[PDB]
């Protein structure tokens, strides 16, 4: 890997932003984070109330007004914001040269599970409502973000909502119980993501509720006629099974997956794009990824 990729590490390895003290101290901590990551002056901002759930629309110049990704920021479902990941909302934007409607779904503890879900899913229906075809839509999401990705393409299909062209996932979360084996066999070249962390914010999330809930934990949701699907996972990664399990799963289902294996990438690599080579040829990929979908 790049040279590059020590220096983010080591940032991560000090900064330890899921191992702050209290919530608050993870959310700031993640905020102080992005900040560092310069936005470009061209990036348009545009704040909404996307059908109850406040969102910003992110655009770029050769933004195509009429392609809209829905995306899905991570942060364990309890952290995270516009803030943290409106860079990356941008670097999409740019790629996959559309518009990105990033949105401030509900956060656990104070809103536990499911109120992310019906947050992502009321927001694609606004998105339907003000005139967005799903032919030129598609939903993406890191971390748990990814994880919501997939349960919100579940609950829009059970609903008989119809689904957009793609989806796309970043080092999704899908077991909250931390179970896969590289929960334990990357736990050691993991600088962001570890077992305890990622129980603790499971337990807010979920407020008692079956860790296995579908819709919470989409490993045990049905994915069967969900549309093509990307997921970028790293292999320095303890949520590197949570991926391979969710390309099973939907293998297994019909979908149409493309699993993507980045060799000793960290998690949700992508973000770190203005220092990491990896992370913007990434997400040139996802940008790829989308306009052939879109075609």
């Amino acid at each position: 890997a790049s040279e590059a990729l020590t220096m983010i590490v080591n940032l991560l390895r000090s900064q330890r932003p899921l191992q702050e003290p209290t919530v608050e101290q993870m959310r700031a901590g993640l905020e102080a984070m992005a900040q560092m990551s310069p936005l470009p002056a061209d990036v348009e901002l545009t704040t909404v109330d996307a059908g109850g759930v406040p969102g910003a629309w992110v655009r770029v110049p050769e933004s195509d007004p009429d392609r809209v990704v829905l995306y899905l920021h991570g942060g364990g479902y309890v952290i995270g914001s516009i803030r943290t990941h409106r860079d990356l909302a941008q670097r999409i934007a740019r790629a996959a040269r559309c518009r990105v409607l990033l949105i401030d779904y509900r956060l656990a503890p104070e809103h536990p599970h499911p109120a992310a879900v019906e947050d992502s899913t009321r927001a694609y229906r606004w998105l339907l409502e003000t005139g967005s075809d799903p032919k030129r839509m598609a939903i993406a999401g890191d971390s748990a973000g990814g994880g919501l990705t997939v349960a919100t393409l579940v609950a829009l299909r059970d609903a008989g909502v119809p689904l957009p062209a793609a989806a796309v996932c970043l080092s999704p979360w899908v077991d909250l119980e931390g179970i896969g084996e590289s929960m334990t066999t990357k736990a050691a070249v993991d600088p962001m993501v570890q077992r305890e962390p990622l129980l603790r914010m499971a337990s807010m999330y979920l407020a008692g509720q079956d860790p296995r809930t579908p819709l919470a934990a989409p490993l045990y949701a049905d994915l069967r006629g969900l549309p093509p699907l990307l997921i970028q996972v790293g292999t320095a990664e303890t949520l590197l099974d949570d991926s391979v399990r969710l390309a099973e799963r939907a293998r297994a289902a019909g979908v149409q997956v493309t699993l993507e294996p980045w060799e000793d990438m960290i998690h949700v690599w992508q973000a770190f794009a203005a220092m990491l080579p990896e992370g913007q040829q990434a997400i040139e990929r996802i940008g790829e990824f989308l306009r052939q979908h879109w075609q």
